[PDB]
């Protein structure tokens, strides 16, 4: 399995080759569909990461917002990645341990600079972990649970108000559930009254979508997100905002039936240039196939990504009708 996480655990191979194993966590590649085994599961808060897990793994990959002890179910062993985001890392490993037998292995594995270390603390009251050599910038740490901590997912539900507009959130939409820099840019190139059936595809929690239905009642919303909190989420601050909408989880365009008059997305910046380049070809791609005709695709992005000639290529030419220090907002019509 490719990413450097799976590559740490395949060092270690030969102790789960007689393990039932539960695989969770940031699960990027599908060294849970390819490890030697007793048994395989895997639980996931990411659609696009459930497309690629089932496909070979069945039913014993599964995808919700919180896991049950039905998904953990004969398992004696955990093999969890660490997540970017803390508040992430907490709600499902509290979830997962919550339900796992006294006795479970714990495996954590994860990346120092993304803050693997503070697992040690985390699980000091209920699994006691301790490092296993890794390479220098890796975490590999292994403990059995003592003590299951109890869960409730409702005490994880966080909600504020900015400009006038109530957010419900989860761990897990770690810096998609404001209204940032890059929203308000593209929320000012709406018109009020703007009509026609809309869709956006980078989700978040909604603040995007509950600011254009603010100015814009009209609109007919559609709104979906790879991240199981993120639609969770969403569909919470739509009703939150007497904002009517259908949310649904989809690996971007995968599960998007129809055809819309505006487009909009506010995207993750990117790490790297690959990893950039294909989620402004996947954004694109896959927005001409459905767009009325006339219709407007709208992308608030900073300025170094690639959309610009990813747009060229696909309608031809696009505009930037907004800017600002950092971000541009992207305009391609039908």
């Amino acid at each position: 399995a490719f990413t450097p996480a799976s590559e740490v655990l395949l060092r270690h191979s030969d102790d789960f080759e007689q393990s039932r194993i539960l695989f969770a966590g940031d699960l990027q590649d599908d060294l849970p569909a390819r490890l030697d085994t007793a048994a395989s599961r895997a639980h996931t808060q990411q659609f696009h990461h459930w497309q690629v897990l089932s496909r070979q793994m069945g039913d014993n990959a599964r995808f919700s917002l919180v896991a049950t002890a039905d998904d953990v179910a004969d398992c004696d062993t955990l093999i969890y990645y660490w997540p970017k985001n803390k508040p992430e890392a907490q709600f499902q490993l509290m979830n997962l341990l919550s339900l796992l037998p006294v006795g479970t292995d714990i495996f954590v594995v994860g990346e120092n600079r993304s803050g693997v270390r503070s697992a040690e603390q985390m699980l000091a009251d209920y699994a006691p972990l301790n490092k296993v050599d890794s390479a220098r910038r890796c975490g590999l740490y292994f403990g059995r649970l003592e003590k299951q901590p109890v869960f409730d997912a409702e005490k994880f539900w966080g909600e504020y108000s900015v400009d006038g507009l109530t957010v419900k959130t989860l761990p897990g939409v770690f810096s998609r559930d404001g209204l940032d820099v890059g929203s308000q840019l593209l929320l000012s190139t709406l018109t009020p009254h703007t009509k026609g059936k809309v869709l956006d595809v980078g989700c978040g929690a909604g603040v995007l979508s509950v600011a254009f239905a603010r100015h814009s009642p009209k609109i007919r919303l559609t709104l979906c997100d790879v991240s199981a909190p993120a639609v969770e989420a969403s569909r919470a601050t739509l009703a939150a905002n007497g904002v009517e909408g259908e949310v649904f989880a989809s690996n971007v365009f995968s599960e998007v039936k129809g055809r819309f008059d505006m487009i909009i997305s506010n995207p993750p910046f990117h790490d790297g240039m690959q990893t950039s380049l294909d989620a402004a070809q996947t954004l694109i791609r896959g927005a001409v196939r459905h767009l009325n005709s006339g219709g407007e695709l709208r992308i608030v992005a900073n300025a170094f990504l690639p959309y610009p000639d990813v747009l060229d290529e696909t309608f031809g030419f696009h505009e930037v009708i907004a800017q600002t220090g950092r971000f541009k907002v992207y305009r391609a019509i039908m």
